[PDB]
């Protein structure tokens, strides 16, 4: 019944990429009709869930701030669900929550090398989706904890499946892109091939398409392992080569994911999410 001229209109912003050849919408601050959609979506009784992993330090360094910026901007006026791994459940900060949301905490099991823990979400996610996730929410988003929201991150960005376009490289050409190049690689990509470079910290769409899209990736991790070789960005690579098979039919712009290190440029208008300046030092630790 929701078509797309519906809610999104191209043409309010002209100088950037707002459709893709296989016709997914890029969704920029001015394209979107949030109040036609929280309408339309509101008549579904539709419910919202985010997971986030906090392993380590990452839990006091940045845990808090995401929570507490997803209950301010995250699908305001929805009911969501927040899906919280951690490694040590004691040190789990239990923030209040606002109308329409509520959570739930998970103990899970710290893997010894950052590079695992970043890639095992997948095999995890996945395994929660079969368990509970799918009987309880309409769309699901995963994301990175090293950030934060700044503004309205809302039904504007759900969708089958959705993917964030990397802040350093979505005006670049495909053959800048930061592919795993290697042919040994599950995820290789080779140079010639690609639509665009999208970012592993917000990924989502219905429980079904996140599902095949962690347990896809999981799988060329697996494969990677069996081979004995690791993707130059680990998830990263793997969700790239998974979206350049499975195109997204969204993608969000860098508004929706912002590196603020890079200054302001005219295309980002309105920042929903910001990246956490890094702290490998302390909350890594290896290589
Ligand atoms: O020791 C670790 C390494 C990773 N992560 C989780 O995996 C995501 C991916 O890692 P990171 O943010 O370090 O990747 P980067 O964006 O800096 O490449 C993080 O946001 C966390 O949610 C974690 O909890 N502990
Ligand atoms: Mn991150």
């Amino acid at each position: 019944k929701l078509k797309l001229s519906d809610w999104f209109n191209p043409f309010k912003r002209p100088e950037v990429v707002t459709m893709t050849k296989w016709k997914a919408p890029v969704v920029w601050e001015g394209t979107y009709n949030r109040a036609v959609l929280d309408n339309y979506y509101a008549k579904q009784k539709i419910t919202v869930g985010l997971t986030v992993f906090a392993v380590g330090r990452y839990i006091e360094h940045y845990l808090e701030e995401f929570l507490t910026s997803a209950n301010k901007h995250f699908m305001v006026g929805h009911p969501v669900i927040f899906y919280i791994m951690v490694d040590d459940v004691s040190r789990m900060p239990l923030i209040e929550l606002g109308p329409l949301r509520s959570f739930k905490v998970f103990k899970i099991k710290p893997e010894k090398r950052w590079q695992d823990i970043s890639m095992m979400r997948m095999k995890t996610i996945g395994e929660h989706i079969v368990a509970h996730i799918q009987h309880e929410v309409d769309f699901l988003f995963c994301m990175d904890v090293d950030q934060v929201f700044q503004d309205k991150f809302g039904v504007e960005t759900l969708g089958e499946s959705v993917a964030q376009l990397q802040a350093w490289w979505y005006k670049a050409d495909p053959n800048d892109f930061t592919y795993e190049r290697r042919k040994e690689s599950a995820a290789y990509i080779p140079f010639g091939e690609g639509d665009f470079y999208y970012h592993a910290a917000i990924f989502g769409g219905t429980p079904t398409q996140v599902l095949n899209i962690t347990q896809e990736c999981f799988k060329g991790i697996l494969k990677d392992k069996k081979n004995d070789i690791e993707a130059q960005w680990h998830d990263e690579s793997h969700l790239n080569k998974y979206f350049l098979l499975n195109k997204p039919t969204k993608i969000l712009s860098p508004e929706y994911c912002w590196d603020y290190h890079i200054g302001l440029p005219a295309d980002i208008k309105l920042v929903k999410m910001s990246w956490q300046t890094k702290e490998y030092n302390v909350v890594r630790n290896n290589v």
